[PDB]
């Protein structure tokens, strides 16, 4: 699939506004994940021991990884669908090491959707969310053909 131009900037345009804070950003977005989708945190054996949003929030290394996952991902969107070379170490490590099914990256994708919702009305209208979810789409897609490749039903 592909997007158009135009909606890459609207994808960009809100994610311009996620880099003011993207620690924030990514532990609002991880928090919304694990409430949302329990059986994810599960997933992440630093993470799984924490009881509550409060113990999250509080969470150091939560937010540090947060960071991490949010600049991963802005640099892929940033590439406009030229990502071939950001997916390949990130799709290893997502089906050997960590083995996180495409299910649980649409659970992420719909927790990026909620919270860019809620903070970001002034940049997420019904285009830019439509463009947004065409993008984690592509990634989705994209991720899970190399997935095959690598041998993971996902
Ligand atoms: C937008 C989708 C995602 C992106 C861009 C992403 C990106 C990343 C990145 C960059 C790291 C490495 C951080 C580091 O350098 O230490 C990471 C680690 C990890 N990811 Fe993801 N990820 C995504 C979705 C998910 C989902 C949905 C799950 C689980 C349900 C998951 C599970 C993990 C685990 C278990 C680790 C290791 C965490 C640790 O070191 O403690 N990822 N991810
Ligand atoms: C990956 N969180």
């Amino acid at each position: 699939m592909v997007l158009s131009e135009g909606e890459w900037q609207l994808v960009l345009h809100v994610w311009a506004k996620v880099e003011a804070d993207v620690a924030g950003h990514g532990q609002d977005i991880l928090i919304r994940l694990f409430k949302s989708h329990p059986e994810t945190l599960e997933k992440f054996d630093r993470f799984k021991h924490l009881k509550t949003e409060a113990e999250m929030k509080a969470s150091e290394d939560l937010k540090k990884h947060g960071v991490r996952v949010l600049t991963a991902l802005g640099a892929i969107l940033k590439k406009k669908g030229h990502h071939e070379a950001e997916l390949k170490p990130l799709a290893q490590d997502h089906a050997t090491k960590h083995k996180i099914p495409i299910k649980y990256l649409e659970f992420i994708s719909e927790a990026i959707i909620h919270v860019l919702h809620s903070r970001h009305p002034g940049n997420f209208g019904a285009d830019a969310q439509g463009a947004m979810n065409k993008a984690l789409e592509l990634f989705r897609k994209d991720i899970a053909a190399k997935y095959k490749e690598l041998g993971y039903q996902g």
